[PDB]
C-alpha cells in the first residue's frame, strides 16, 4: 500500500539515511511494495537465516546431522554469545547452534556454523547456486557488521533477500522438514520484540530475524500473516543513520503498523 511507502520515505528523511523495502506475496512471489529494491544494505544478523539454510541443505544431503555435537573453547567466544558461552563443557549440537544463531542472534554460534560449511565464501557459493548472485557474505562475526559506506562486503538487496528467503521457506531447495525447521527457528525469534512484532495483532503469525550493525544499520526479514499462517514476506533495511537504536526500532514499528493497517 502507498501509505506504507510513505512511512518508508518519511523514515528515510527522518533518520537521514537510506532505507530499503520490499513487500512480497508469499504464494506467487508478486511484489506488493518496493523502495530502493536494487540497492545494497549490510545484512547484519539477518544473514544467520541464510546460514542455517545452507546448514539445513547439508543436512538433507547427509553432509550434516542436526544432532552432531560440536565442542569449542573460550577463545572462540566473540562479543554477544548468550547461549554458546553457557556450553563450553558439554558443547552444542548443530540444531542447538542454529537455534542460538536465529532465536538469540548468538554470534559465536554463527561463526561455528560458518565453519561447518566452509566459511563466508561458501555461504556465498551456496546462495549463488540457489539463484542469488547478488547477496554476499565476506567476513565473520563481528567484523561483518562494519557497514562502511558503499562497501559491498556482507550485503544484500531488498529484492535479493526477499526472493532468497521465499525460496528457502517455500521453494524446492530444502526438504519439507528443513523448511519447517527454519521457519520454526524464525518464529521463535526472541530479539526482534520492538520491531514488526510490535505492530502485530493477536492471532497473527510471524517468523523473522532482525539485525543491527555499525553506522546506524538496522534491518529485519519476515514471513507473516493473519490467522496463524504466513502469506507475505517483508524485508526492510537501513544504514547510515546517526539515530539511536530506539528510534530505528520505532521507525520500523511504524512501517509495520502501516503494513498491518493496509493489509
Ligand atoms: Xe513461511
Ligand atoms: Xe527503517
Ligand atoms: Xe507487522
Ligand atoms: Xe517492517
Amino acid at each position: 500500500h502507498p501509505e506504507t511507502l510513505v512511512k518508508v520515505k518519511d523514515a528515510e528523511d527522518q533518520l537521514g539515511a537510506r532505507v530499503g523495502y520490499i513487500e512480497l506475496d508469499l504464494n506467487s512471489g508478486k511484489i506488493l511494495e518496493s523502495f530502493r529494491p536494487e540497492e545494497r544494505f549490510p545484512m547484519m544478523s539477518t544473514f544467520k537465516v541464510l546460514l542455517c539454510g545452507a546448514v539445513l541443505s547439508r543436512v538433507d544431503a547427509g553432509q550434516e546431522q542436526l544432532g552432531r555435537r560440536i565442542h569449542y573453547s573460550q577463545n572462540d567466544l566473540v562479543e554477544y554469545s548468550p547461549v554458546t558461552e553457557k556450553h563450553l563443557t558439554d558443547g552444542m549440537t548443530v540444531r542447538e547452534l542454529c537455534s542460538a544463531a536465529i532465536t538469540m542472534s548468538d554470534n559465536t554460534a554463527a561463526n561455528l556454523l560458518l565453519t561447518t560449511i566452509g566459511g563466508p565464501k561458501e555461504l556465498t557459493a551456496f546462495l549463488h547456486n540457489m539463484g542469488d548472485h547478488v547477496t554476499r557474505l565476506d567476513r565473520w562475526e563481528p567484523e561483518l557488521n562494519e557497514a562502511i559506506p558503499n562497501d559491498e562486503r556482507d550485503t544484500t538487496t531488498p529484492a535479493a533477500m526477499a526472493t532468497t528467503l521465499r525460496k528457502l521457506l517455500t521453494g524446492e531447495l530444502l526438504t519439507l522438514a528443513s523448511r519447517q525447521q527454519l521457519i520454526d527457528w524464525m518464529e521463535a525469534d526472541k530479539v526482534a520484540g520492538p520491531l514488526l512484532r510490535s505492530a502485530l495483532p493477536a492471532g497473527w503469525f510471524i517468523a523473522d530475524k532482525s539485525g543491527a550493525g555499525e553506522r546506524g544499520s538496522r534491518g529485519i526479514i519476515a514471513a507473516l500473516g493473519p490467522d496463524g499462517k504466513p502469506s507475505r514476506i517483508v524485508v526492510l533495511y537501513t544504514t547510515g543513520s546517526q539515530a539511536t537504536m530506539d528510534e530505528r526500532n520505532r521507525q520500523i514499528a511504524e512501517i509495520g503498523a502501516s503494513l498491518i493497517k493496509h493489509w
